C-alpha cells in the first residue's frame, strides 16, 4: 500500500514550468512557491518569462497541484494525487471555451528531489483574436468552485469534468468547460476513490515591486463529499 501521504506532512517546495503556444503565440511561464497540504494552501508567484503574457492569467490558473489539497482524515483513503507520489501522475486536460477555442494540456507532476514540480506543454487552438481570451476581456479573479472527482477503472486513475464561469469585464460570463484525466507513472499502488469532489478558493494579486508580467496566487484545495458514518 502507499506511503506518498507521508511526503506531504510538511511545508514543501513547489517549482511550475510551462511552455505554451495558442494560436501561434508562443510563451513560458515559471512559477516558484510552496504547498501546505495539512492546511490545503498553495502560495506561488508566476512570471511570464518570455515577456507579455498572450492570454489572460485566470484562463492559465487551472493549468498551472492537486497533491496538496486538504483530504480529511476520515477521506484519507480516497486520495490519488499522493498516493502516486513520489513518482507523480500525469495531468491531461481539454479545455473548451464557449463560443471560442480550447486549450489542450499535458502535465507531469511530480517530485524532483525534495520539490514537487509541475511541467506542462500546452497547446492552445481555433481562438477567436478578438474574443475575451486573445483579446484579454476577462477580470483577474477566479470565482471559488466545486469539482466532482470518479475513479476511472480502466484506466487506473482518475477523472474529473467541471465548469470554470470566468468574469468578462462587460459583466458576462465566458465559460471553460473542463474535461480532466490523471493516471500515475510508476506501477506501485494507488488509491481509487469513490465519488467525492474538490472544493477550491483562489486569491489573485499583485507584486509592487515586480516589473515583470505576473500573478501572484494564494489558493485553497479542500476534499469533501464522502459521508461521515458510524465511525
Amino acid at each position: 500500500v502507499s506511503k506518498g501521504e507521508e511526503l506531504f506532512t510538511g511545508v514543501v517546495p513547489i517549482l511550475v514550468e510551462l511552455d505554451g503556444d495558442v494560436n501561434g503565440h508562443k510563451f513560458s511561464v515559471r512559477g516558484e512557491g510552496e504547498g501546505d497540504a495539512t492546511n490545503g494552501k498553495l502560495t506561488l508567484k508566476f512570471i511570464c518569462t518570455t515577456g507579455k503574457l498572450p492570454v489572460p492569467w485566470p484562463t492559465l490558473v487551472t493549468t498551472l497541484v492537486l497533491c496538496f489539497a486538504r483530504y480529511p482524515d476520515h477521506m484519507k483513503q480516497h486520495d490519488f494525487f499522493k498516493s502516486a507520489m513520489p513518482e507523480g501522475y500525469v495531468q491531461e486536460r481539454t479545455i473548451s471555451f464557449k463560443d471560442d477555442g480550447y486549450y489542450k494540456t499535458r502535465a507531469e507532476v511530480k517530485f524532483e528531489g525534495d520539490t514537487l514540480v509541475n511541467r506542462i506543454e500546452l497547446k492552445g487552438i481555433d481562438f477567436k483574436e478578438d474574443g475575451n481570451i486573445l483579446g484579454h476581456k476577462l477580470e483577474y479573479n477566479q470565482n471559488s468552485h466545486n469539482a466532482y472527482i470518479t475513479a476511472d477503472k480502466q484506466k487506473n486513475g482518475i477523472k474529473s469534468n467541471f465548469k470554470i464561469r470566468h468574469n468578462v469585464e462587460d459583466g458576462s460570463v465566458q465559460l471553460a468547460d473542463h474535461y480532466q484525466q490523471n493516471t500515475p507513472i510508476g506501477d506501485g499502488p494507488v488509491l481509487l476513490p469513490d465519488n467525492h469532489y474538490l472544493s477550491t478558493q483562489n486569491a489573485l494579486s499583485k507584486d509592487p515591486n515586480e516589473k515583470r508580467d505576473h500573478m501572484v496566487l494564494l489558493e485553497f484545495v479542500t476534499a469533501a463529499g464522502i459521508t461521515l458514518g458510524m465511525d
